[PDB]
């Protein structure tokens, strides 16, 4: 495998381990992965980190009642670019009415970028992904990892 | 460069103040001229920009990153949850535990400056040159960082 491919696999493993940990504990999370549409405008609304990814940092970021836990984490490749970022809120009628701001923000950014956003519900622990204006809910650990590997 | 150093000092002091008030244990070593790569390598790599918010989030109790030392280098957070050597000095106050002994320990073999927040009292101390300077005010800590 090339170094880029191995680095990508490490990042996926870090993300999936963090998301799985948060889902089990009902830790709300909002994690947007930049793709080909640049997200600089939104990255600049948060606290800059420019940090190497780890499952441990991702978890620490979203612990409730902490400085960094509200708003989105935005990733660029293997790095956490910024935390506590603003994303636009979708007005889509296909967002389940019981869902809160994190899900509406994820769908919102997915309507104006090709990014992939992962959401952990603080109510249920359910894991969802927003992509291209669609929200896919109640993902298994395997489905999430397969979505990341495919993207 | 001067504006960047002051920004980092302000970020550190704001984080330390927050933790001291809440009696959140913390251990933050600032590399100086003695390289500490061997200890940085024992932690979780971050190479992150300093912010008060990131420092606070690192040290929250019962989280992956809160046990061990944060090591700063070249104005960034190099790693978290790092190992530091424990001092065997018999002249550390006996009521103090592992965090303070680790800060003194790294200070015995490097020129680094380490900041400790006690989880028992929220007291703020600094280890340098093998000595621990205890019960620091906000102003005293700022003076040490500026002097360093
Ligand atoms: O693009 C990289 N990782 C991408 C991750 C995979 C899962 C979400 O984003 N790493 C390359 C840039 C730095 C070295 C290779
Ligand atoms: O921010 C600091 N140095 C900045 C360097 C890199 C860019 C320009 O010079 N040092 C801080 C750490 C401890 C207290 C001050
Ligand atoms: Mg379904």
């Amino acid at each position: 495998p090339t170094p880029v491919e191995e680095a990508q696999q490490k990042t996926i493993e870090a993300i999936t381990k963090a998301i799985n940990y948060m889902a089990k504990r009902r830790i709300g999370a909002l994690l947007t992965i930049e793709r080909d549409t640049g997200m600089g405008d939104y990255i600049e609304t948060g606290i800059p980190l420019n940090a190497k990814v780890s499952s441990e940092l991702l978890i620490n970021i979203f612990i409730p009642n902490t400085p960094l836990h509200d708003g989105a984490v935005i990733m660029k490749n293997n790095e956490i670019a910024a935390a506590a970022c603003y994303l636009p809120l979708s007005e889509s009628p296909f967002i389940s009415k019981e869902l809160g701001t994190r899900h509406r923000a994820a769908v919102g950014i997915s309507e104006v970028t090709d990014s992939l956003t992962i959401i952990v519900s603080e109510e249920t622990g359910g894991v969802s992904v927003a992509k291209n204006g669609d929200l896919h809910r109640e993902l298994t650990e395997e489905a999430l990892k397969e979505m990341l590997e495919a993207e």
